């Protein structure tokens, strides 16, 4: 159910006007949804258009509970890492100039408020504030849960692109750990989601139960990221923005070796990607969905 809202114009103050449009793009099979808020800013004091683009929506983990009847070997897939990127293309007058979060973050809840001030300055504050009808300045917020995970900014990031990774980082298993995607014990392997080393249960029932796993590992990730792009007002061409949501699905396994159990986590055994490409009209402050691309490296 693709949809783009009509442009809404709001005068922020005597110099600044906001033109807001939200675009939604989904892939029901992959359970990935992109909710993109395009906040176009026109500033009488400054010779560039600014776009504060908020990327929200949903990326399912792809987790499915293992079969409880799996006897001595079992496994499941889970959300090892979520990747989100925004890139500009088809117009050299457009550049990525700021973004949030700016820095590596392992807080359980990422909450920031990004503001615009005349002349193109961007400000950032921790926590959630503003964005009200009476607010005399423009702001937009990011708010997302990532307990046990860590946000990092992609290297690839430059003047045409910004990307983030939200990766399983410090996961506790009944007081033991923290474990990660590549933890190692010489006897027991990676105990990340192992139930018990000597359990008499079936393999399918010898994993850390679902509700004790991180929400991002077995449920969904609800991304909220901001990309700030500038566009020279001497340019009158449209441009394109490509937004990519991706999950790396890890395969966690257990096995009974006759003496004890062994766990292992296999990183990124299935990569699932959904990309939407929008045509941006900087004069009219409107967007149009060009296309979408969906991929799954190892479907099962």
């Amino acid at each position: 159910a693709q949809h783009i809202t009509p442009v809404s114009e709001k005068k922020v103050d005597d110099k600044i006007t906001l033109y807001k449009t939200t675009a939604t793009s989904d892939n029901d099979k992959l359970n990935i949804s992109q909710i993109l808020t395009f906040n176009f800013i026109k500033d009488k004091s400054y010779d560039k258009d600014t776009l504060v683009l908020k990327a929200a929506g949903n990326i399912n983990s792809g987790y499915k509970k293992p079969n409880p009847k799996d006897y001595n070997y079992s496994q499941f897939y889970w959300g090892g890492k979520y990747n989100v990127s925004v890139s500009s293309e088809s117009n050299d007058a457009v550049n990525v100039v700021d973004y949030a979060p700016k820095n590596q973050n392992e807080e359980f809840q990422v909450q920031q408020t990004l503001g615009y001030s005349y002349g193109g300055d961007i400000n950032i504050s921790n926590g959630l504030s503003g964005g009200l009808n009476g607010s005399k300045s423009f702001s937009e917020t990011i708010n997302y849960k990532q307990e046990s995970y860590r946000t990092t900014i992609d290297r690839k990031t430059n003047h045409k692109s910004i990307g983030w990774g939200v990766e399983a980082h410090k996961i506790m298993n009944n007081g033991w750990g923290p474990y990660g995607r590549d933890s190692y014990d010489p006897t027991y392997g990676n105990e990340l989601f192992l139930g018990g080393r000597q359990s008499s249960s079936n393999a399918g029932q010898n994993f850390l139960p679902t509700h004790q796993m991180p929400l991002l590992a077995r449920g969904n990730f609800n991304p909220e990221f901001i990309s700030v792009l500038s566009h020279k007002q001497n340019d009158t061409k449209k441009s394109k923005i490509k937004v990519t949501y991706q999950r790396e699905m890890d395969r966690y396994t257990n096995q009974w070796n006759r003496l004890h159990w062994v766990g292992n986590n296999y990183k990124n055994q299935n990569t699932v990607t959904f990309t939407s490409t929008y045509e941006v009209d900087w004069q009219n402050h409107t967007v149009k969905l060009i296309g979408t691309d969906s991929k799954e490296t190892n479907p099962g």
